[PDB]
């Protein structure tokens, strides 16, 4: 019933909605939604989504940012974020599927590591993948 | 402009003629094998197009880069499109350490993130670097996971 694929302009609406589960997601216009999408492309971000084909509802999303460093001979690092699954599709293997895919995209670009930040509950899920705990995420609110 | 100690230092944006001394500084963080000016420039353009800002302490009279920190300013669909800042690769030269240069770098990039409308700045800290970041307003939240390869 579902299709994994890169985010497209016509998803932006439903996708903004699915993210409403991560944090507040007030409306943006077609113009604003496409510019943000442009800056995210310019920034080396791929958003992979699960789309339920009949309704077109985005039921899954995860983003990869890949960026070159000057270190390790110029080799890239992949950073995963904003993994979100519809409350109706939780327990269904979508989250795992998204991560797997982005790690493969990381591999095919020659990244030497994929990093993400995890809550206390998502830990065991990530470790089965097998990501391993290291540093501590620090946050400053501005 | 917030005061930092050192009459001979300047806090400024990374430049093309810095790239080689800068890679050398970054060898205090991890392996930094050498790269040609062409590779350096390529990587520097790519990071710049991606919206990364690198701020640098330069020892003016040698040209030596003695402090670096990087900010990715990262656009989002949520919160009306308000960006998230990510700091990475903070490093100061061992000879310039304990003079508050790493504090001045972080503070500077936090201010830059505010100018660009960011609602937060995240980074990842090792166990030792924890109190340092605490003192700069950062509070411990999630755990970094790493997948090798």
């Amino acid at each position: 019933d579902l299709e994994l694929r890169v985010l497209e302009e016509s998803d932006l609406s439903s996708h903004l909605e699915l993210l409403g589960h991560l944090t507040e997601a007030p409306p943006l216009s077609g113009v604003e939604l496409a510019n943000i999408a442009d800056m995210r492309r310019r920034a080396g971000i791929v958003t992979k989504v699960f789309c339920h084909q009949p309704t077109g509802r985005i039921v899954g999303s995860a983003s990869l940012m890949i960026q070159p460093k000057f270190t390790r001979g110029g080799r890239a690092v992949g950073h995963i974020e904003d993994v979100v699954v519809d409350p109706s599709y939780r327990g269904a293997g979508l989250g795992k599927a998204l991560i797997m895919d982005l790690c493969e995209i990381s591999r095919s670009k020659g990244c030497y590591k994929v990093i993400l930040d995890s809550s206390e509950k998502s830990l065991p899920f990530y470790e089965k993948l097998g990501f391993r705990a290291h540093e501590r995420q620090m946050r400053l609110d501005l």
